């Protein structure tokens, strides 16, 4: 559901 | 559902 | 659904 | 942002 | 942003 | 963010 | 589907 | 399916 | 499925 | 008295 | 008094 | 009084 | 929001 | 928004 | 929110 | 009802 | 009933 | 019933 | 000096 | 100086 | 000086 | 709000 | 709002 | 709020 | 009353 | 009374 | 009575 | 530099 | 540099 | 450098 | 503001 | 601010 | 601020 | 360089 | 190089 | 090099 | 506020 | 506001 | 506030 | 990239 | 990349 | 990368 | 005085 | 004096 | 006196 990259 | 790249 | 790049 | 109701 | 109801 | 109700 | 009633 | 009564 | 009732 | 759906 | 659905 | 659902 | 005075 | 006074 | 004085 | 006096 | 004096 | 005086 | 009602 | 009612 | 009611 | 200087 | 200086 | 200086 | 000097 | 010097 | 000097 | 009165 | 009065 | 009064 | 992507 | 993606 | 993905 | 596919 | 698939 | 699949 | 650079 | 550079 | 650099 | 003076 | 002077 | 002076 | 080079 | 170089 | 170099 949630994937985040920085 | 969420993918974010910075 | 959300794909955002900066 | 996402909100869903079913 | 997106909002869904169905 | 995601919020879901069934 | 949604039903709301009063 | 959603139901609300009052 | 959900019922709220009073 | 308040009923709000998103 | 208050009902809120998201 | 208060009833809140998410 | 609700505010009541009586 | 609702506000009541009576 | 609710505030009451009576 | 409300009465205010000074 | 609300009374205020000064 | 509410009374304030000073 | 300040008197405010809602 | 300050009177506030809600 | 300070009188507050809610 | 009140501010006083004398 | 009240602002006083005298 | 109140602020006073003499 | 107020005096300011520089 | 207020006096400011510099 | 307030005096400030420098 | 900064003199402020209210 | 700074002299603030309220 | 810094002087403040309230 | 500087924003770069290449 | 700077943001880079390569 | 700086953020990098490579 | 960047590639995105779905 | 950045690649995203779904 | 970044690769993501689902 | 003051900002100085020399 | 005051801003100085010299 | 004051900020200085020499 | 970022040079800022105030 | 970043240089800030105040 | 990051250098800041105040 | 200020002198800046790159 | 301020000098910066790169 | 300030010097920065890289």
């Amino acid at each position: 559901k949630i994937i985040i990259l920085k």
